[PDB]
């Protein structure tokens, strides 16, 4: 059993709320909030740039650092940073960009870094203002990831209509 609640179940392990994640976080404080990521960890806007000012910046500050000792992250790759005031760890998955030429076909490999966390609250990955269709990206979770994905869909319209394309 765990903290989580009024997801509507969609598989052994994928489930899904419309929610906005910093709020979902701040509630739950889960063990792995995942953000959606750019290779070089700057939180300008959509999940990111929510995640980093609920932080008052502290996770832009802790990036910054990360990079300049390790350099930019991979596109479909990942790195676990702290969780800050929203959850002990977040792990920064960087999907593929569609609106810049970044395969799509990286998607599956960002979500493959879920399945190195047992629970997860994640949001769309790609989806959003990184270009790619969100049914897609809800699809490609389903298929990819086995731990147990608690996925936090920022849109009502957006969600009802994930829902009812799901089978
Ligand atoms: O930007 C987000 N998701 C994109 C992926 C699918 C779209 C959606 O979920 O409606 C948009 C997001 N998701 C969840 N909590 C938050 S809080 C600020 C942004 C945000």
């Amino acid at each position: 059993v765990n903290s989580f609640s009024g997801y509507l179940k969609l598989t052994d392990n994928v489930y899904i709320k419309n929610a906005d994640i910093v709020e979902e976080a701040k509630k739950v404080k889960p063990t792995v909030v995942v953000n959606a990521a750019n290779v070089y960890l700057k939180h300008g806007g959509g999940v990111a740039g929510a995640l980093n000012k609920a932080t008052n910046n502290a996770m832009q500050v802790e990036s910054d650092d990360y990079i300049a000792t390790n350099g930019p992250l991979k596109v479909g790759g990942s790195c676990v940073l702290s969780g800050h005031n929203l959850a002990k760890h977040c792990l920064h998955v960087v999907g593929p960009n569609v609106n810049k030429g970044e395969d799509i076909q990286l998607l599956k490999s960002a979500y493959e870094n879920f399945n190195q966390h047992e629970v997860l609250l994640a949001p769309l990955l790609s989806a959003g203002i990184f270009g790619a269709d969100p049914i897609h990206s809800l699809r490609v979770c389903v298929d990819t990831v086995r731990t147990n994905v608690y996925l936090a869909v920022f849109d009502k319209n957006l969600y009802d209509k994930l829902v009812s394309s799901f089978l």
